């Protein structure tokens, strides 16, 4: 019964696992990092920048797309403002671009202006995607724009993933509570350790033949490959990209050291009724996006070389982990 | 045998678990936070302030009741003094009030004056409620005042809970060793990690159709919902409320920062023969009770929205957890 | 096979367990703390001070015996010097006294002078008691002095305990690696977490009807009751008693704060060929032995009151624990 | 299936285990520390210094060999430079010496000059030895020089070990990610906790009757004996030897304290395309190699005395561990 199964489940995070090295005949420089997210969207690297007001606006989306990745333009701005940012990305050599939409009544206006601006992928981005509001919005957006790649989230269970894909989503975004600036676990007591959330959701996605985005909690390149090997098609980054020059914030100095503001979309500052679910902090200035992406992808290339993985499909389907203690 | 089963049991604390998000068609603002503790006592929020000399006197009991909660007037004062505090709460618009009683010979005098003062709930509050002294006091108080709501504790086992409810208690208070200022675990080597203590005691309480109060160890709003989802009908708070303006202590300044004194009822200072079982410390001034209660209940509302819980009964009976490592 | 069973065993320390509260009809002040170590030796409290040059000489042995406990005069001094210390203890009202002996060739001379001085218990104290040298010394000492209570150690296994009791030891002392100043685990990679070491050794001792001393790793009163409840008849203390006025060292001041020197018997300073197995450090001045013993025994009394244990036999045979995470 | 077994494996590190003390009739001074690595190579102590530019050049290889150990001359220098270092070691009384070779095209030239210089053991040292490049190099080196002792690595699995021994390696070197200066786990998300890596690889090596070198992650003498007892024939040290006078770096002063530079062979500084897999740091000056080796071997002697191990073979085949928590 439900009473008896209350504590049956046990879950794993990035720090609980390591990839086991395997027979390899490939050098890190020769591995294939490309991923087919939908029949219309292919990325050259499995990295997506987060739809956050301290992470992705036009500058970040352009630089990400230039590296073979993707940017999610945040929705904490006017509808025409969001459309204008998408337009600049499209004007920068026809680069791919994504944009976040909600479930509020203004969504129909927002979705229309973004599609008119040339957006390639719409992201129904909510704190809790296993809801009637999200499922109905997935159906409406897919019915209205059947030629637009649709991401829906955030989820952390197989049942939620099944419901989003069945409602018409092309991609399901995974992550309830793992974020660096996230206080969801502390404030609401809810969450699923990210490695188990990815694995459970990817187990379901394999039945549908559709992709998942592993969103949140990635601290280093090692966590990227672990996220992909657990079942994620691509990863979403907030913290690792917030300190780059290309993020929306201004570079400020403090006691001789340069910093950039990084905040949760559920923080008081971002929300300006709901109690905060994110913090506002200062992160070290990391220089250009180009440098950070190269170091992170180099780490992924090393791990694929250790696992004998020629491409991401082989890494997802064959790579093995070991569990460990602290 | 007893020798062979010495280390069979394994227990969980708040930090070992998280609630799993589920299908939801309800917004945090629309969830129902009310709880029926007894046929005569209904709270609008599942929060009770602790019977401690640095937490609850008339001011705290009035503010708590005003928020839909309850206050437990501490017994570390004269019998007529305790009766006077209850009287002020009753004079403040007929608000609900509780008062702590012991097992000492002066209890008959104390219980009579509190009942005459209009007390709604008597709390037989001891460090160890699974005792002959407590069970006999439960029988006596219930026989003398059958119209008064009776809480008895503290316990951490199913057998203890069964014995207290069978002796005539309406509500059983759960918590042996989890408190913030508590040194019971360190000093006496006794205790049950609070999530397992709640679950084991609520498993028994379900058979009797009676309520349990999850007492101690709550550090944030996330721990409140975890305490309720593990089986608690309401939670008891010490640390989270000690820094509010409404607590009995005076606001003192230290190096430009404001603080309030918070101490265990088993500390040297509070006890003024038994060796101390609590510490005396300084806690950050948090301002008004009203602000702290709103932030804590907002966090509970978010978690119920993630779990799809419309009310606390559904959260207790259906919500699922996951276990995790450090 | 031995290869396949290399990592089969799993062990518990003090910090992994807590005692479960049980039905109680006894107040902490009324519990019985006495223990029958041998037909000739009964203690009023289950506490023995360690045979260490920074813990027990005549002053500590007198004060310990006065509290109902026992002191082990260390052997890092001349044979006649050790005999002189035992003599002072016996001259102080016929109080009980113990003295440490080794396995070296000078032991016959040392054992004779200590017995002539009126020693009640001889302690064959070695870093590794599961050895041919110790077993032969047990046989020799018991054959020579059949009327003297004989302790032999240190061990951490059932097979070792069985071998020491069968060789003629009356009491087996348990503890390989748990000490506060001990570097045995770090230096030699050997040890058994103390709760499992006590339990495994007490499981064997129950078959022989003989006592065990739980030696090392006790940081607070809570660890004392856990040590006894896991199967120990009495506990041995080093760290908790080193800072008392009665320990052999002189009280020294450092930046306005008083300290006492505490060192392992395997430290460079104590040993003055073997590489050190203990450190030399400064511990906080705790005042009189009388005060420390009262606080520690008060904590034990509280735990026995929570467990419903009237005496130590009931605590050893019936008390139950719960395991927990960090 | 591969999908279902993704998280089946669980692994142990040095800090998760302790050796269980056993029946002993041997003193630490009388234990035998010698090991037969190949029919041509016998060491008097089971210690090999690492092939790193901050650990082993001629000075370290001479001192190590003088203690009964072995040094691995690093390959981050000219072919004739490496040959010159080997020559100095051979000129110092015919002491044993080892030298590292890669899988690059210049290897044939390097291997020939080292063999001509009198090298006793060639070490095919790579970050990932379970590769086509390494296996082919093992075959080539063994075919060319059948009279030279050949080490191949690094590996962490039974299948990898089997493949290296079958290709013709005499000794397999174990260690993927455990190093002190190693960022492989963090950067590439790959690794096997070292105790399990040794055990799994030694399980396979027992079938072939060949030796394994436990490489990396040893912080103290206790970790050396644990590494050997888990199945390693000898251990390889980097961190523990980097601070000795005999290491290639120069002794530098910082705020009155002496330090030596210690860096990973995958650090930016050492590599001077691949992203770094090691850090560059300052380690405390430990004085002479002779002193450090004596303290480390003394600790190993103590542990063998506790386990009753007369020699390393008995320690590998019979010694038992216990698992524990943090
Ligand atoms: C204040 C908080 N803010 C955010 C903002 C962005 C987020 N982005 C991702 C995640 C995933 O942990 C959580 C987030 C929370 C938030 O929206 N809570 C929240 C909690 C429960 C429910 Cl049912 C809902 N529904 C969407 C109404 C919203
Ligand atoms: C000194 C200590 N003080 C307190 C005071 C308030 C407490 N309130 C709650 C809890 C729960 O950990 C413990 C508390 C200990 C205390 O009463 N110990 C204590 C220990 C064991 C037993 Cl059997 C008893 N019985 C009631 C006689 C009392
Ligand atoms: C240096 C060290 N010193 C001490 C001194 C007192 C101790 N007292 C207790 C314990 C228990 O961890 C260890 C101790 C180590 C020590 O004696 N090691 C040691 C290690 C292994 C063996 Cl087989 C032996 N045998 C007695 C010859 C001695
Ligand atoms: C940059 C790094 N540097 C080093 C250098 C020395 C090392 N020595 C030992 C270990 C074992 O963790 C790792 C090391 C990494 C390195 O070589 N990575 C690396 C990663 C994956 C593969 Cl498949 C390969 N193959 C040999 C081409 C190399
Ligand atoms: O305030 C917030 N609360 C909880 N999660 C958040 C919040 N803001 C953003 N997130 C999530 O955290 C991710 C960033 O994770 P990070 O890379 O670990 O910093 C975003 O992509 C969101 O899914
Ligand atoms: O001195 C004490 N020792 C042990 N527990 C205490 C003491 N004083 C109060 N408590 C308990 O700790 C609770 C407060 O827990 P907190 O909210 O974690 O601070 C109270 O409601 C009591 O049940
Ligand atoms: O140098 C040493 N190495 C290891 N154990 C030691 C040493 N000296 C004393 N011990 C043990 O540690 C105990 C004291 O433990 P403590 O009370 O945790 O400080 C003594 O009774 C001895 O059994
Ligand atoms: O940069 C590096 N990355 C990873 N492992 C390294 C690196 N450099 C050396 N190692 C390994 O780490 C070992 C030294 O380990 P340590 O004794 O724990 O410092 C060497 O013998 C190598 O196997």
């Amino acid at each position: 019964g439900s009473w008896e199964s209350k504590f049956a489940k046990e879950s794993l995070t990035f720090d609980d696992v390591l990839l086991i090295p395997a027979q390899s005949d490939i050098l890190p420089k020769d591995v294939d990092l490309s991923v087919q997210l939908s029949d219309k969207v292919k990325l050259n690297i499995p990295v997506i920048s987060a739809g956050m007001d301290t992470v992705t606006e036009s500058k970040m989306a352009i630089a990400m797309a230039r590296q073979g990745g993707l940017g999610v333009i945040h929705k904490n701005m006017g509808v025409e403002e969001q459309a204008d940012e998408v337009q600049k990305v499209k004007r920068s050599g026809g680069l791919l671009v994504a944009a976040a939409i909600g479930i509020s009544k203004d969504t129909d206006i927002r979705a229309q202006k973004l599609v008119e601006a040339g957006v390639d992928v719409l992201v129904i981005d909510t704190a809790h995607g296993h809801s009637k509001g999200v499922i109905d919005q997935v159906k409406h957006i897919k019915k209205t724009y059947p030629e637009i790649t649709l991401v829906a989230g955030n989820v952390a269970t197989a049942e939620a993933t099944k419901d989003l894909f069945e409602a018409g989503a092309d991609i399901v975004k995974v992550g309830i509570g793992p974020g660096s600036i996230c206080t969801t676990r502390v404030v609401a007591g809810v969450g699923v350790p990210q490695i188990t959330a990815i694995y459970d959701c990817a187990t379901e996605a394999r039945k549908h033949g559709k992709a998942i985005i592993a969103d949140g909690g990635i601290k280093f390149s090692g966590d990227i490959i672990k996220a992909l090997a657990a079942g994620g098609h691509a990863v979403m980054l907030g913290s690792l990209l917030a300190g780059t020059e290309e993020s929306p914030g201004a570079t400020e100095i403090f006691q001789g050291r340069q910093y950039k503001v990084y905040r949760g979309m559920g923080s008081l500052g971002a929300m300006e009724k709901f109690v905060p679910e994110g913090i506002e902090g200062r992160t070290a200035y990391k220089g250009a996006l180009q440098d950070t992406i190269y170091q992170l992808m180099g780490g992924v290339r090393a791990g694929m070389g250790y696992t004998g993985s020629h491409d991401l499909r082989e890494l997802r389907e064959e790579a093995q982990f070991t569990r460990m203690g602290p």
